C-alpha cells in the first residue's frame, strides 16, 4: 500500500553522479526558466550565482526553507519530489571568458524547415528546470531561484507545465499528453547496457557525467487533431490510444509488445505506417540515435479565435545532440506524419553538468 | 489513506447545490468565461447548458465524454473533478431574459483601487473547472470549450493551482503565494448561519438554492511583499505566517484560536492592527457580511521587466453580494493594509443556480 503522504514525503537527491531531473520520475508540475547574465556579470559573478542557486537547490530539495525571509509558500509540505537542474547555453561561454571550454555539443541546432521559433523565448545563457508533485513547492522553488539571480541575471523566458499526478490512476503507468497518446513507453532506462553511453558524457572535463538537454515548446494543433478519426490519429503515431500497444499487435498486445515493422495488411500495406512517429524515431531507424524524453504538457490559454496555446514542453536528454535530437528531428521535420499537427515555437540547447558533490556547487569544475 | 485516493475520490454532480462551492479545495483549476455568439439566443443557450451539463456529469464520474472523447483523461479516476456553471449580467439582455435578471447581478462598484482588464472581466457565462489531476482538469476544460461550438466563444480563461493531496503529512489549511495560511475562517455547512449566508433560499425563483460568485484576479505585488520583514507581513494580515494564529494569540495558539480584537500590547497599541486584513474583513466588522472563499493561486509567467504575473484567483460565494463581497471590498479598498501589496486586475460576478437533479440540466428553470 503506497500512502497518500508519499507524494509530499518523497525526496530526490541533490548530490549525485548526475544532477536530478534527468532520470527522476515524472513530476506533476514543472517550471522551465532561462536567464541571461547582466551587463558586467562575468566569471566571478556567474560563479557566485551558481553557488547561490546550488545552496538554494540543496535546501529546497530537502524541504528546508531558503533562509530567514523564506516566503513560507512551501511551508508544511514535504519535499514533494522537488528537483532543480542547471544548464549552460552556448552564449554563456563568451560572457564569462570560457570560450575554450564551450563544448562542440552546444553548436546551434539546425534551422529546420518546420521551425516557428520565437527567438526571444528561446535559448539563453542559463537554464533551470524545476519540477515537483506539489504546485506550491514548485512555485516556491522557481521564485527562490529567480530571486537568487537578483540583478546579476534576468529572466529571459519562463514556461509552466504539468503532468499526471501521482495516484491519479489505480496503478502507476505511463503518462498521457494532450493529444491523448500514451507518452513515454520507449525511453532508454538506467540499467540498460548502453544507457550511460547514450545519455551521459563519460567520466571538455567540466561536463563529465553531464548531459545535453534540448527543450522545444511544441504547440499541438488540437483544433485540427481532434477532427481526425481514431484510425487517422493512430496512424500518425503507429501505436494505439487505448493502451499504447503497437498497431502491429493483436487484442492481447499491450504497451510492452514489440513493434512489428514488417507486418502488412491483407491488401499488402504496412500496419505501422512508413512515416509513423513511433516508427521513424526509433534508435534502430536512426543509426543508434537516442534520447531520454522527460516532458511536461502546457496550456497557457486561448487566442481570439479560440485556438488553444497548448502542447508539449518537449525535454530530451542525450550525451551528444548529434546522436539524439538533431538527426531524429532532421527526419521528422518533413518526414513525420505528426509534423502536420504540431508547431515548434521555442527551443533551447543546454549543457547540464554532473551533480554537485558534498561541499560543491553545480558547474564548479567549469567556473573554478 | 492510500495514494490512489487522489484519483479515486469523486465529487457529486447531482444535488440541491452545484459542486465547486462547498467542495474541498482542488490542486488544479481553470476558470473560463464565454460570450454568446451572434445567432445564439435563449434556445441556443438552453441547448448549450444541456450539452455542458451532460459533459460535466460524465466527466465528474470518471467517464469519457459522450462522443469525440480525446482520451486525455483516460485511465485516471474522477480525481475530484467538479464543474460549476453561472450566468453574468450581460447574458439576460442577449436571450430575452431581462425580467429574470437578478438584482444581485447589478454591476460591482468601481473601487478606487480597481485596475481591471475589461476584456478579461465579466462575460455572459462562466464555468469553473477543478480537479486534483491536471490531465483530468484539462480534458474537462477542453470538452466544455468544444461543447460551446458555434453557440459561444471563449472571452477569457485563467489557470489556477493549489496544494496537492498528500503534499503535507496530514491535511492542513492551504497557503497562498504570499506564504499565508489562507482559508482558516471559511464558513462550512455544519456551522450556525451557513445556508442563509451562502445560498439563495427555497429574488428570481430560477436561482433557488444557487449562490452568487465574485471572481477577482488579484495580482500579488510579490516584489514589494517579499522585501518586508516577517513582523511587517504579519501586521498586514493580523495572523502569524508559521501557524495562521491570530497575533493576539499566545504560544499555545493555533489558526482556530479565537482572535482578541481589543488586546493591546505593553504600550497600549492593538496587537492585531486596526487595518489588518483578517480584522477588517470579519463578518462582525461588517454588519454580518459574509462569504465562502474558495480560491486558486496563479502564476502565468514573468513580464519583460521580470515582474511575476502571479497572485490569487479569488473566488467567493454568497447569497447576495451586497451582504458579502461588496461591503467588505468597500472597506478594504483603501482601508486594508494588504491593499498596498495587491492589485485587482480582472473581475466577474455570476449567478450560479442550484444543482441539477437526476435527468436535469443546470439552469433549466431559467432557460426552459
Ligand atoms: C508534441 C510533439 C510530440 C508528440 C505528441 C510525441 C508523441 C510521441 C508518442 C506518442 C510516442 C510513442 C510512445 C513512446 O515511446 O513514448 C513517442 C515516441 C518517441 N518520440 Fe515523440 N512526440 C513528439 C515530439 C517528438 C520530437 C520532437 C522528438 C525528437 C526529435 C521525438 C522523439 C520520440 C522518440 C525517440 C520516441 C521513441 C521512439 C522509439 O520507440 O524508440 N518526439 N512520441
Ligand atoms: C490577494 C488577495 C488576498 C489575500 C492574500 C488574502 C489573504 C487572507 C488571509 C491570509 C486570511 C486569513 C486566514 C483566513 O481566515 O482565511 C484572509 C481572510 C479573509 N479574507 Fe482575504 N485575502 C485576499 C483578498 C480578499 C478579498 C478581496 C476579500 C473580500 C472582499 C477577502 C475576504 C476575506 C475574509 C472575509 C476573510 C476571513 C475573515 C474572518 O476571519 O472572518 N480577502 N484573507
Amino acid at each position: 500500500a503506497t500512502p497518500l503522504t508519499s507524494l509530499g514525503s518523497e525526496q530526490a537527491m541533490f548530490h549525485g553522479k548526475h544532477q536530478p531531473g534527468i532520470t527522476t520520475p515524472m513530476q506533476a508540475r514543472g517550471h522551465l526558466v532561462a536567464f541571461d547574465l547582466a551587463a558586467g556579470a562575468g566569471r566571478k559573478e556567474a560563479a557566485a550565482l551558481l553557488r547561490r542557486w546550488s545552496d538554494t537547490a540543496r535546501r529546497l530539495m530537502a524541504g528546508e526553507p531558503a533562509g530567514s525571509r523564506d516566503t513560507d509558500v512551501a511551508r508544511d509540505a514535504g519535499p514533494s519530489s522537488l528537483t532543480v537542474t542547471f544548464g549552460f547555453g552556448h552564449s554563456f561561454f563568451g560572457r564569462t571568458g570560457l570560450e575554450k571550454q564551450r563544448p562542440v555539443a552546444l553548436d546551434p541546432l539546425p534551422d529546420f524547415s518546420s521551425d516557428h521559433l520565437d527567438k526571444n523565448r528561446s535559448n539563453g545563457d542559463l537554464w533551470v528546470q524545476i519540477g515537483a508533485d506539489d504546485a506550491l513547492v514548485a512555485f516556491h522553488a522557481l521564485r527562490a531561484i529567480q530571486r537568487d539571480a537578483g540583478a546579476a541575471a534576468r529572466v529571459r523566458w519562463q514556461m509552466n507545465g504539468f503532468n499526471r499526478s501521482p495516484g491519479a490512476t489505480a496503478h502507476p503507468m505511463t503518462a498521457r499528453n494532450l493529444m491523448g497518446q500514451v507518452d513515454g513507453t520507449r525511453n532508454p532506462k538506467p540499467g540498460e547496457a548502453d544507457f550511460d553511453r547514450r545519455i551521459f558524457v563519460p567520466e571538455p572535463a567540466w561536463m563529465a557525467n553531464g548531459s545535453y538537454v534540448v527543450v522545444r515548446r511544441i504547440r499541438m494543433l488540437l483544433d485540427d487533431w481532434e477532427e481526425l478519426s481514431l484510425k487517422a490519429q493512430e496512424d500518425v503515431i503507429g501505436r494505439r490510444k487505448s493502451d499504447g500497444a503497437p498497431l502491429s499487435g493483436g487484442s492481447g498486445a499491450t504497451e510492452s509488445t514489440e513493434m512489428d515493422l514488417e507486418k502488412t495488411d491483407g491488401s499488402g500495406e504496412l500496419v505501422v505506417p512508413i512515416n509513423a512517429h513511433a516508427r521513424i524515431t526509433r534508435p534502430d531507424q536512426n543509426g543508434g540515435a537516442a534520447m531520454v524524453r522527460r516532458p511536461f504538457s502546457y496550456h497557457d490559454g486561448f487566442d481570439a479565435d479560440g485556438v488553444p496555446d497548448a502542447g508539449l514542453l518537449f525535454v530530451c536528454w542525450q550525451a551528444d545532440p548529434l546522436r539524439g535530437f538533431v538527426p531524429v528531428q532532421r527526419k521528422l521535420d518533413r518526414g513525420d506524419a505528426l509534423s502536420q499537427f504540431i508547431r515548434h515555437e521555442a527551443s533551447g540547447l543546454f549543457a547540464v553538468p554532473g551533480g554537485a558533490a558534498e561541499g560543491e556547487y553545480v558547474g564548479q569544475r567549469l567556473l573554478e
